[PDB]
């Protein structure tokens, strides 16, 4: 996975990934979408519509408007959906799930998905089914959607004070500040601007994250367009640093946000394990349960399990860049899975899975990435009531 | 550089580039010349069969005459630390000078102390000099020989500790290991004519060996190059058979079941010390320092439980994902304690692991920062964890 791909951030595609459990519990956000709204794409376009008139566009500056033109026409009517891609990456996780825990899938395994009322979710969740329904039609599938799981996959809309947090939160002066300091634009101006000087500073940014924006989520739509030459290597680092700091500040462990962004998500967490001890015990007959979300369910979700690293709690924002990864923990189609075994003597064994690679907890197990069930569901019992004591604060 | 890391603990040092109160510290020796002839020999002996016999390639007779020289080279030489040795301790120092003046500051009091293996006796002279170079004023203690076997060489103490490490159930799993991932007759067919004949046990001796002399040479500062001997899947190869080994026989693998960590606790137990002493007025030291070996190195960060440095990993073919020598123990790889004193005058630590951040499984709001407290807390555990390993033994 190249650098610029990284610089994607939470926009960044799934990377490559080319005894048995008796039960797996998995999380997963939507793979590769579309933009979700015309506004970044709207801004630049009546920029450089404004500049072709007073006939200020440099070469490469018609070049982008051309680009721009063509994106506006191939994002018609499908905002927000999933892509080709989408329905690849989550084709491929079900695939190699399938092709690794057979056992756990043959027969007539009962199975069960839920999904948000949000359209690409839902389109998530049946490319993840065909796929196993294609390999297992005898198996019995449980399917559903909607505002009903929003307690439970869309917390972070539920909850008044992150929803406050979240829009004029203490995280924004921050995150302005990072910018202005990461980020000049006057350098990217005069690629496309005869003449960026009558721009406005404010503007000039304006137009500038736009155009990252546009270019940063290009890649996940699968059309042949490519604007990553749009910036420099060192551009795209920079720009991937105040994300990062805006995903990390209003949706993790930041110490800004109290803690509250990532509390907000124990009614997943707590779901997780009802879940889980329901087929420990025998009052679920279910193999799996595959749940349907967003990053905004994942990022908080995977903080308040303590996954190493996801819940660092950093003071400078700039040393946040080093310790918390977006693209690590958030990429598009970022999938959480709990592997569930029984051996012999018993004795269950839990095994998590961030994207497709073994999770560190800071408990102890004598077999890695193999933990103690009994450890484990102790210890993300400490972390809920851990985090509902930190929303009675609010 | 892939091809660097690939010499596991033999990777020089990487490339690096308010104020505490105290640090405490614990390095290993710098880049040296390589410690036996054994490697080097077994090279030599098969290649001058192989020529006797007119069994060596064109290359064959390139690589005995390169072997031959460096026969010449190492005279005399076996185990000395090398120039670069002496140079990675003086950045190692240069570095921790600039960061942090003012605790050496005045007539700023150290204390350094090395084993009885001269190799670790120039690395601290190295670093030593640096510090006096740049604040002659320094109050300077400095000692070294077998009174610090205790804390600084317990892998030779502990009695239980040398049968497993010489005869212990890590041996059969590393040697079936190397089985598969060492595939010799590609390696030699560019060194010997008909490669094919050669004992299997013989095939990978040779080539264990010639590895071995290819990834020491980086640390001698003898200009001559040897990476090229192997295509960068041989070397990846190579590393995780060496990678394990490490591993197994002195970290925290299953089959070691802890003790190869839990002879360590000495060396804890008196970091912890050295800083209470420091912390409460006791000692009035600004720095103590300690020159050892990976031997030290590697068993106490994993007692420490810095991040992932001690996972217990269950299959061996998975260890190389989720431990790496490299990122452990290179030349000259050190462990840094620094102590600061906040307003309340709490006390935190940021504890360095080959001079970059590391974690610990406690909790903290200002990483890389801790509590003190809660991490003097965590590491008596881990210490008395130890001890009842030890007893079971
Ligand atoms: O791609 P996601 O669904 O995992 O996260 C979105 C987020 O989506 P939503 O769940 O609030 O509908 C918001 O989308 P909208 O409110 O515009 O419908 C965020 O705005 C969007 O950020 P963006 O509009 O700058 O692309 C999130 O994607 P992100 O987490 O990569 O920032
Ligand atoms: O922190 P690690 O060493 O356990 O994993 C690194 C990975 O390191 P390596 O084992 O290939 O030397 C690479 O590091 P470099 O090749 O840049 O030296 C990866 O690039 C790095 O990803 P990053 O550059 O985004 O931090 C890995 O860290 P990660 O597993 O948290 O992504
Ligand atoms: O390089 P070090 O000193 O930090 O560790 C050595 C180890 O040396 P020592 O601590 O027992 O004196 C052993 O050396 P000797 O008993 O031959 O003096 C090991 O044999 C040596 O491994 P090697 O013979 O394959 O070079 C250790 O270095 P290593 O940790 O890179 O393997």
């Amino acid at each position: 996975q190249t650098k610029i791909q990284k610089y994607a951030g939470t926009a960044m595609p799934y990377p490559n990934r080319t005894m048995t459990p008796f039960y797996i519990n998995h999380l997963g956000r939507h793979g590769a979408r579309f933009p979700t709204s015309r506004k970044a794409l709207d801004k630049v376009e009546k920029v450089l519509v404004s500049a072709q008139q007073e006939n200020g566009l440099t070469s490469e500056g018609m070049a982008l408007l051309s680009m721009i033109r063509r994106l506006s026409r191939l994002f018609d009517g499908q905002w927000g959906k999933l892509s080709k891609l989408g329905e690849t990456e989550q084709e491929g996780i079900a695939g190699r799930m399938i092709r690794n825990y057979p056992q756990l899938f043959s027969n007539s395994a009962k199975i069960e998905a839920i999904a948000t009322y949000v359209p690409r979710s839902i389109n998530s969740m049946d490319a993840f089914l065909s796929c196993m329904i294609r390999h297992n039609p005898a198996l019995q599938v449980q399917r559903s959607e909607g505002k009903q799981y929003n307690h439970i996959l869309r917390f972070f809309d539920l909850n008044k004070s992150y929803v406050n947090y979240k829009e004029k939160g203490d995280w924004l002066p921050i995150y302005k500040a990072f910018v202005h300091k990461k980020i000049s634009p006057v350098p990217i101006m005069k690629k496309f601007l005869l003449n960026p000087e009558q721009y406005l500073d404010k503007e000039a940014e304006e137009f500038v994250m736009a155009l990252f924006s546009v270019a940063a989520i290009l890649p996940d739509t699968s059309i042949p367009l490519n604007l990553e030459d749009l910036f420099t290597l060192d551009e795209w680092h920079r720009y991937w640093q105040t994300q990062n700091l805006r995903q990390y500040m209003s949706k993790s462990s930041a110490p800004v946000g109290k803690m509250l962004p990532v509390a907000i998500a124990w009614p997943l967490l707590s779901e997780f394990i009802r879940s889980a001890q329901e087929v420990i015990s025998g009052k679920s007959d279910y193999q799996a349960n595959f749940r349907f979300a967003h990053a905004n369910t994942v990022i908080p979700f995977v903080s308040l399990m303590g996954i190493e690293k996801t819940d660092v709690q950093v003071c400078r924002p700039d040393s946040v860049s080093v310790y918390w990864k977006d693209y690590e923990i958030s990429p598009m189609a970022a999938n959480v899975q709990w592997l569930f075994y029984r051996d012999r003597d018993q004795r269950i064994w839990v095994k998590i899975l961030l994207n497709e690679e073994a999770a560190a907890l800071p408990i102890s197990t004598a077999c890695f990435p193999y933990y103690s069930w009994e450890k484990t569901r102790i210890f993300f019992n400490q972390r809920i009531e851990m985090a509902k004591k930190t929303l009675s604060v609010f």
